[PDB]
Order: C-alpha cells, then sequence, then structure tokens
C-alpha cells in the first residue's frame, strides 16, 4: 500500500530492553518494532487518506474541485444548521454526572494530540491569516456563510492552521500527508508525566530524591498543591484577566489549562502522584528518587486504565461493549497499538456532552456564593478562578453532583462552545468548536461517512429514505442531505454523532465500532497493560481492582461525602456516603525486603 522507512523527526533513543518501566516517548513497548505506539510519529491509517489532490490538499481547498461530484459545505454552515440550538433547558443527562464528560477528555488527551504547524513567531502570515483570511500554505480559514451573525461582529473568517505532518514540517512534495500524534498511544498517564524527555524532566522535582512532581511555590490550596505555573509569556491565562495576572499551569500535556474543569482534573492527578510517592517512601525508605518516580507513575498508569475500561467504557459503548472489547486474553505483539487518525475525531463525541454552565458547591453541596454558576465560555484558559477564588474542591463537588449534557439530535453542541470558544493564539471568545472539528476532518483527509459505515460492516445509505432509517430521524437526515447532497460526503464527525445511541450507551453503532476497535487494540497491544502477567504481581493486581475515582477524591481533597459510582447521576445527600465507607488502595503489596 506504501513505502517503509520515512521515520525522520524523532528523538531516537536506545531501548533498556529489561526495564520494568515505560519510556516517556513511548518507544520500546513493542520488541520486534520499537517505535510502534511511540510519540511524534504519524497517526495510523486504518483507511487510505482522502485528499483533494490525493496527497496533501484538503477537500474544500480548491473551490472548483468537488468531492464525488458535489461541493463540500462550509464547516461553519454545517454548524449553524445542524449543530446549533438556543434552549439549554432539558438538555441534561439524567444518568451521567459531569465527571462522565470530564474523564473522556482526560482519556483522549492521554491517547492523541495533533499540533498545528509552527514555522511561526514574529510572523506576518499569522496576521495574513487573521486579518485578511487569505488561504495559503498552512492557513486554511473557516469562512462565515451568508447570513452568519459573526460577519457583522468578528470578520470574514476564523483563522485555522493545518495540523503538523511527518518527515519535514515546512513545504514538502513527496507521498501522502500523515498527521503527527505528539503524545504516546498507550493509556499511560502521558498527560501527567509528558511525552518528551525534556518536558518530563522539567516537571520533576530533582532538588529532592523523594521522586515528587514539581508543585507550585506561589500558591497553595489549604495545604494542598497546585500545578506549577508556566514559564512562557505571552500567557493566554494572563490575558483573560489582565488584572489578576495568573499564568496557565504546566502539566504533562499542553492543553492542561484549556478549561477550569480540565485543569481541576489534572491537579487531582498531580496530587495523587505525590501521595503515592511519599506513601511508597514510607514503605520503602531505601528506594531512590528515580524508583519512587517510576513506581508511582506505574500505579497512576494502572489507575487510569482501570477506571477507563471498568467504569467508563461500558457506559459509553453500552451493549456493544462485548462485541468489540471481549475479556482480556493476554498481550498480543501482532496488534497495532497506534492511535488511528479517525479515532481522534471519533472521540470528539465528548464535545456534545459539554454543558453550558459550570458550578461551585460549598460543603453542603449548596451553591458556593453569589456567582456559583458560571457560563462555560468564561472558563477557557481560566486559572485565576481556581487560585484566587476557592480552590478545586467546590469545582470537584460540581463534577459529582451535577450532570453531563445528553447528546441530542436536536441539541448537539452548546453555544458556549459553538460560538464563544477561546483560542490560546488569538484574542476573542468567538471560535466554533464544531466548525474546527469539521474543518479538521478535511484537514486530516478523512474518508466519508459511508466509508466508515462500510469499514464497520454496517449498511451504507445512498438515499434520503435510507439516511432517515439509519438515523431514525426525517428532519435531521433531510438537513444533512441538503448540505452534503450525498451520504458518502457527510464528514465522519457530524455523521457518526448523528446516529441514535446504542442500548445503555452514549454513542451510536458506528462510533461504538471505531472506539471499540481502537480501545481493544491499545489494550491488547500494550505490553505494560496492568492485567498482563509480570507487569504487576497477583497481590498487586488484587489491590488495584479496588480503586475508584471516588477514593481519589477522598485522598486528594477535603471532600468527605462522595458517591460510590461517580459516573452515574447522584443526588445529595441520598447517594453520597462518608469517605470512611469507601474502599482504599492497599499499597502494602508494594513492599520490598532486603535479606
Ligand atoms: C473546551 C473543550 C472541552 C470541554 C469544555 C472539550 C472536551 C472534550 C471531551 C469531553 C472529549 C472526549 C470525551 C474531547 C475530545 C477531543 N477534543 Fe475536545 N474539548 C474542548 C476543546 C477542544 C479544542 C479547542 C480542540 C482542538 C480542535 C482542533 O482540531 O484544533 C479539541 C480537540 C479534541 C480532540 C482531538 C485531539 C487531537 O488529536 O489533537 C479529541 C479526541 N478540543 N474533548
Ligand atoms: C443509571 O446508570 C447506572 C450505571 O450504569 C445503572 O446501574 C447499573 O445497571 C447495570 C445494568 O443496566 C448493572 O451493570 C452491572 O451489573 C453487575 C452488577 O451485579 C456487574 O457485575 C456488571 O459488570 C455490570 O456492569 C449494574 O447493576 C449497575 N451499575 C452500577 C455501577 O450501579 C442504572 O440502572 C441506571 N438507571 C437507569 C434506570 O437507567
Ligand atoms: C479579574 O480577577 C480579579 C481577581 O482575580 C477579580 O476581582 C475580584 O472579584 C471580586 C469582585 O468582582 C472580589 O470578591 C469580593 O471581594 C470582597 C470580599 O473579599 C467583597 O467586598 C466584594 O464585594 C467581592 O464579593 C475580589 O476581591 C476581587 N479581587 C480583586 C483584588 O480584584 C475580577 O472580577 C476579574 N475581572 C474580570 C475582568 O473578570
Ligand atoms: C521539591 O521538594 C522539596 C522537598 O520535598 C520541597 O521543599 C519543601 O517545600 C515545602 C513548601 O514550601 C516546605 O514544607 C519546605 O520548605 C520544604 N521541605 C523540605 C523537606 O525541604 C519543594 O517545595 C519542592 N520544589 C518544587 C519545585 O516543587
Ligand atoms: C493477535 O492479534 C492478531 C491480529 O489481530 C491475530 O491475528 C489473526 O490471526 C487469524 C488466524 O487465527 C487470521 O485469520 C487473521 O488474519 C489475523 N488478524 C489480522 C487481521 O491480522 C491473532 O489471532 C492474535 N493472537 C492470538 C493467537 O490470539
Ligand atoms: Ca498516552
Amino acid at each position: 500500500s506504501w513505502e517503509v522507512g520515512c521515520g525522520a523527526p524523532v528523538p531516537l533513543v536506545k531501548c533498556d530492553e529489561n526495564s520494568p518501566y515505560r519510556t516517556i516517548t513511548g518507544d520500546c513497548n513493542n520488541r520486534r518494532s520499537p517505535a510502534l505506539g511511540a510519540a511524534n510519529r504519524a497517526l495510523a491509517r486504518w483507511l487510505p487518506a482522502e485528499y483533494e489532490d490525493g496527497l496533501a490538499l484538503p477537500f474544500g481547498w480548491t473551490q472548483r474541485k468537488t468531492r464525488n461530484g458535489f461541493r463540500v459545505p462550509l464547516a461553519r454552515e454545517v454548524s449553524n444548521k445542524i449543530v446549533g440550538y438556543l434552549d439549554e433547558e432539558g438538555v441534561l443527562d439524567q444518568n451521567r454526572s459531569l465527571l462522565f464528560m470530564q474523564w473522556g477528555q482526560i482519556v483522549d488527551h492521554d491517547l492523541d494530540f495533533a499540533p498545528e504547524t509552527e514555522l511561526g513567531s514574529n510572523e506576518h502570515s499569522k496576521t495574513q491569516c487573521e486579518e485578511y483570511c487569505i488561504q495559503g500554505d498552512n492557513c486554511f480559514p473557516i469562512m462565515f456563510p451568508k447570513n452568519d451573525p459573526k460577519l457583522k461582529t468578528q470578520g470574514k473568517c476564523m483563522p485555522f492552521f493545518r495540523a503538523g505532518f511527518v518527515c519535514p514540517t515546512p513545504p514538502y512534495q513527496s507521498l501522502a500527508r500523515e498527521q503527527i500524534n505528539a503524545v504516546t498511544s498507550f493509556l499511560d498517564a502521558s498527560l501527567v508525566y509528558g511525552s518528551e524527555p525534556s518536558l518530563a524532566s522539567r516537571l520533576r522535582n530533582l532538588s529532592s530524591p523523594l521522586g515528587l512532581m514539581a508543585v507550585n511555590q506561589e500558591a497553595w490550596d489549604h495545604g494542598l498543591a497546585y500545578l506549577p505555573f508556566n514559564n512562557k509569556k505571552p500567557s493566554p491565562c494572563e490575558f483573560i484577566n489582565t488584572t489578576a495576572r495568573v499564568p496557565c499551569f504546566l502539566a504533562g500535556d499542553f492543553r492542561a489549562s484549556e478549561q477550569i474543569l480540565l485543569a481541576t482534573a489534572h491537579t487531582l492527578l498531580l496530587r495523587e502522584h505525590n501521595r503515592l510517592a511519599r506513601e511508597l517512601k514510607k514503605l520503602n525508605p531505601h528506594w531512590n528518587g528515580e524508583k519512587l518516580y517510576q513506581e508511582a507513575r506505574k500505579i497512576l498508569g494502572a489507575f487510569i486504565q482501570i477506571i477507563t475500561f471498568r467504569d467508563y467504557l461500558p457506559i459509553v459503548l453500552g451493549s456493544e461493549m462485548q462485541k468489540w472489547i471481549p475479556p482480556y486474553q493476554g498481550y498480543n505483539n501482532s496488534v497495532d497499538p497506534r492511535i488511528s487518525n479517525v479515532f481522534t475525531f471519533a472521540f470528539r463525541f465528548g464535545h456534545m456532552e459539554v454543558p453550558s454552565t459550570v458550578s461551585r458547591l460549598d460543603e453542603n453541596y449548596q451553591p458556593w456564593g453569589p456567582e456559583a454558576e458560571l457560563p462555560l465560555h468564561t472558563l477557557f484558559f481560566n486559572t485565576w478562578r481556581i487560585i484566587k477564588d476557592g480552590g478545586i474542591d467546590p469545582l470537584v463537588r460540581g463534577l459529582l453532583a451535577k450532570k453531563s449534557k445528553l447528546m441530542n439530535q436536536d441539541k448537539m453542541v452548546t453555544s458556549e462552545l459553538r460560538n464563544k470558544l477561546f483560542q490560546p493564539t488569538h484574542k476573542i471568545h468567538g471560535f466554533d468548536l464544531a466548525a474546527i472539528n469539521l474543518q479538521r476532518c478535511r484537514d486530516h483527509g478523512m474518508p466519508g461517512y459511508n466509508s466508515w459505515r462500510g469499514f464497520c460492516g454496517l449498511s451504507q445509505p445512498k438515499t434520503l429514505k435510507g439516511l432517515q432509517t439509519v438515523l431514525k430521524n426525517k428532519i435531521l437526515a433531510k438537513k444533512l442531505m441538503d448540505l452534503y447532497k450525498t451520504p458518502d460526503n457527510i464528514d465522519i464527525w457530524i455523521g457518526g454523532n448523528a446516529e441514535p445511541m446504542v442500548e445503555r450507551g452514549r454513542v451510536g453503532p458506528l462510533l461504538a465500532c471505531l472506539l471499540g476497535r481502537q480501545f481493544q487494540q491499545i489494550r491488547d497491544g500494550d505490553r505494560f497493560w496492568w492485567e498482563n502477567p509480570g507487569v504487576f504481581t497477583e497481590k498487586q493486581r488484587d489491590s488495584l481492582q479496588k480503586v475508584s475515582f471516588s477514593r481519589l477524591i477522598c485522598d486528594n481533597t477535603h471532600i468527605t461525602k462522595v458517591p460510590l459510582h461517580a459516573f452515574q447521576a447522584n443526588n445529595y445527600p441520598h447517594d453520597f456516603v462518608d469517605c470512611s465507607t469507601v474502599d482504599k488502595l492497599d499499597l502494602s503489596p508494594w513492599a520490598s525486603r532486603e535479606n
């Protein structure tokens, strides 16, 4: 199908071969093929890339070249006609807490990250894209349609820059264009520790051999830690409030501060590392800094994998869980662990679960103050609300007691995301996540909706009547048809999310397939999977099976009432219990004797 060795821009290192620990870059997991699943490599292609020029140019780039005979509708128009809604009332998920959403984003950020192309600082093309909206090279603007209110207010377009790609980065000329995954393909808490040796090192506290992660020195949260501020200026987080002047946090992953709840979750994970690191130190005084670091890191990785596969995915894939992720039979070296390019859009299903407001709660889970409930859009890259206004506990209670947004064919993505998204590079709260997503599909050269329906062994609708049957919706199907002319052209993002949900799940037949396969692969292909014999000991495994996100809260915050099942919708005080009633992680099977 292709060539074989275009394996350039990569920090190439040598494998320790016998190390009990994962590498930070992801290298050396697979023994026959070291770089398989590594970071800064191209995303895997489950299907051949579909470009306008069958190489690099996206569909919609040249205005005269059609896709399958039709012109691809503008991202933002697909957004304005299908993805929008005004009535937030009734849109909540009756059986999923806010956390259900927040975890998806954690999982995702561990697995995949496609950075925009750089070659730009002290540059006029950043301005040639912003001001004039001139399509060229890596500037691929999202134009506003006729009758779009952002025309009167914002301009002619929203800047959008194509994602980075394999061997070079500037122009180029050779084979097809493959995007970069800047993070490791394994569910390994890479969002906590980093995916590069340098970042991973900056994040560490090497002033002490306690194996702790660097914490903030300027601010504390009731004797608890915050993440370290970010060195780099200009800082997006200082921008949103030039009086407060509070930088973004420095975590393992660069999107950390993208929104308060995300930063909250990160903070909880950093805290859990140091907790384990000093609890392990108490059990094993003789261990050195490196040992505490790696052993705690390993436990956090185990922790993440368990919650995801035991608590999170069965309530996403519902009944289709068994069909795609059968019980673990052991490591399989023939499996491709790599994250596929299409997965990075399939997982964007979590976007339709984000609600319009974020709440804080006092100790009685009662509203925290006069402005307890805030609009989502005022929280992107907002750290000053955490540091200068109450800590993470009121936000964490919100995550538990409040609900997620239920995907709804009539009410897909909230306006807080569709109209008022803040981009770290720019100055306005006026971007469209929906347009970006749709534009990015095309940027990445994703095959059509029917290409993926076929890939998954599902019927491929050609007609309006066909589409109505598969989507079980006359109106929706009709709008899609009028925009796309042909079901073969529907972008996978909007197409996959448009299908009704599977029994006891929160995605459709096509999404449950794409997700299902991927998650099956990263597990079966990961040598350091927690259940893989030899990774942990039987007693160690026996201890990890008792972990629960609820406990994580209890041990890392000052909350005392939590639910047992934190992903389902829970009512205070009926479903909440005292932390004393919640099973602990017994770290005793991690004891090591001399003689
Ligand atoms: C603000 C944003 C969120 C919350 C308010 C949010 C949330 C999620 C959830 C809950 C996801 C899955 C369960 C999820 C997946 C992926 N996202 Fe998304 N997200 C917010 C904002 C963004 C922005 C901005 C982007 C960048 C889009 C671009 O193409 O430039 C974004 C991306 C993604 C993504 C692709 C990751 C990658 O490979 O680069 C997901 C799989 N999110 N988000
Ligand atoms: C609201 O969502 C709840 C969480 O999914 C759900 O409770 C769950 O019900 C399912 C069956 O629908 C059960 O699933 C589990 O059953 C046994 C328990 O003996 C486990 O061994 C299996 O692994 C399986 O996962 C659970 O009994 C239950 N799960 C939890 C965590 O409580 C409610 O039914 C939902 N409410 C409604 C009415 O929709
Ligand atoms: C930028 O961030 C500022 C702080 O990070 C924030 O100002 C703060 O917000 C409120 C007022 O809006 C004050 O909170 C309360 O202060 C005392 C009690 O402590 C009361 O008398 C007040 O009525 C009020 O409830 C903070 O003290 C205040 N801090 C300071 C020094 O400014 C701004 O609101 C943010 N600005 C923007 C543009 O969002
Ligand atoms: C690195 O770790 C050291 C040692 O654990 C930290 O030093 C402590 O800092 C706290 C808070 O300021 C205080 O209790 C003491 O001043 C220090 N204790 C000891 C034993 O030295 C230090 O804060 C960490 N540094 C970073 C960058 O996070
Ligand atoms: C490990 O996974 C591989 C790849 O998914 C499995 O390989 C399959 O082997 C069967 C024969 O039983 C072939 O029909 C398929 O063509 C292979 N899959 C593909 C698409 O490559 C393998 O079965 C797994 N290892 C075991 C024995 O459990
Ligand atoms: Ca990872």
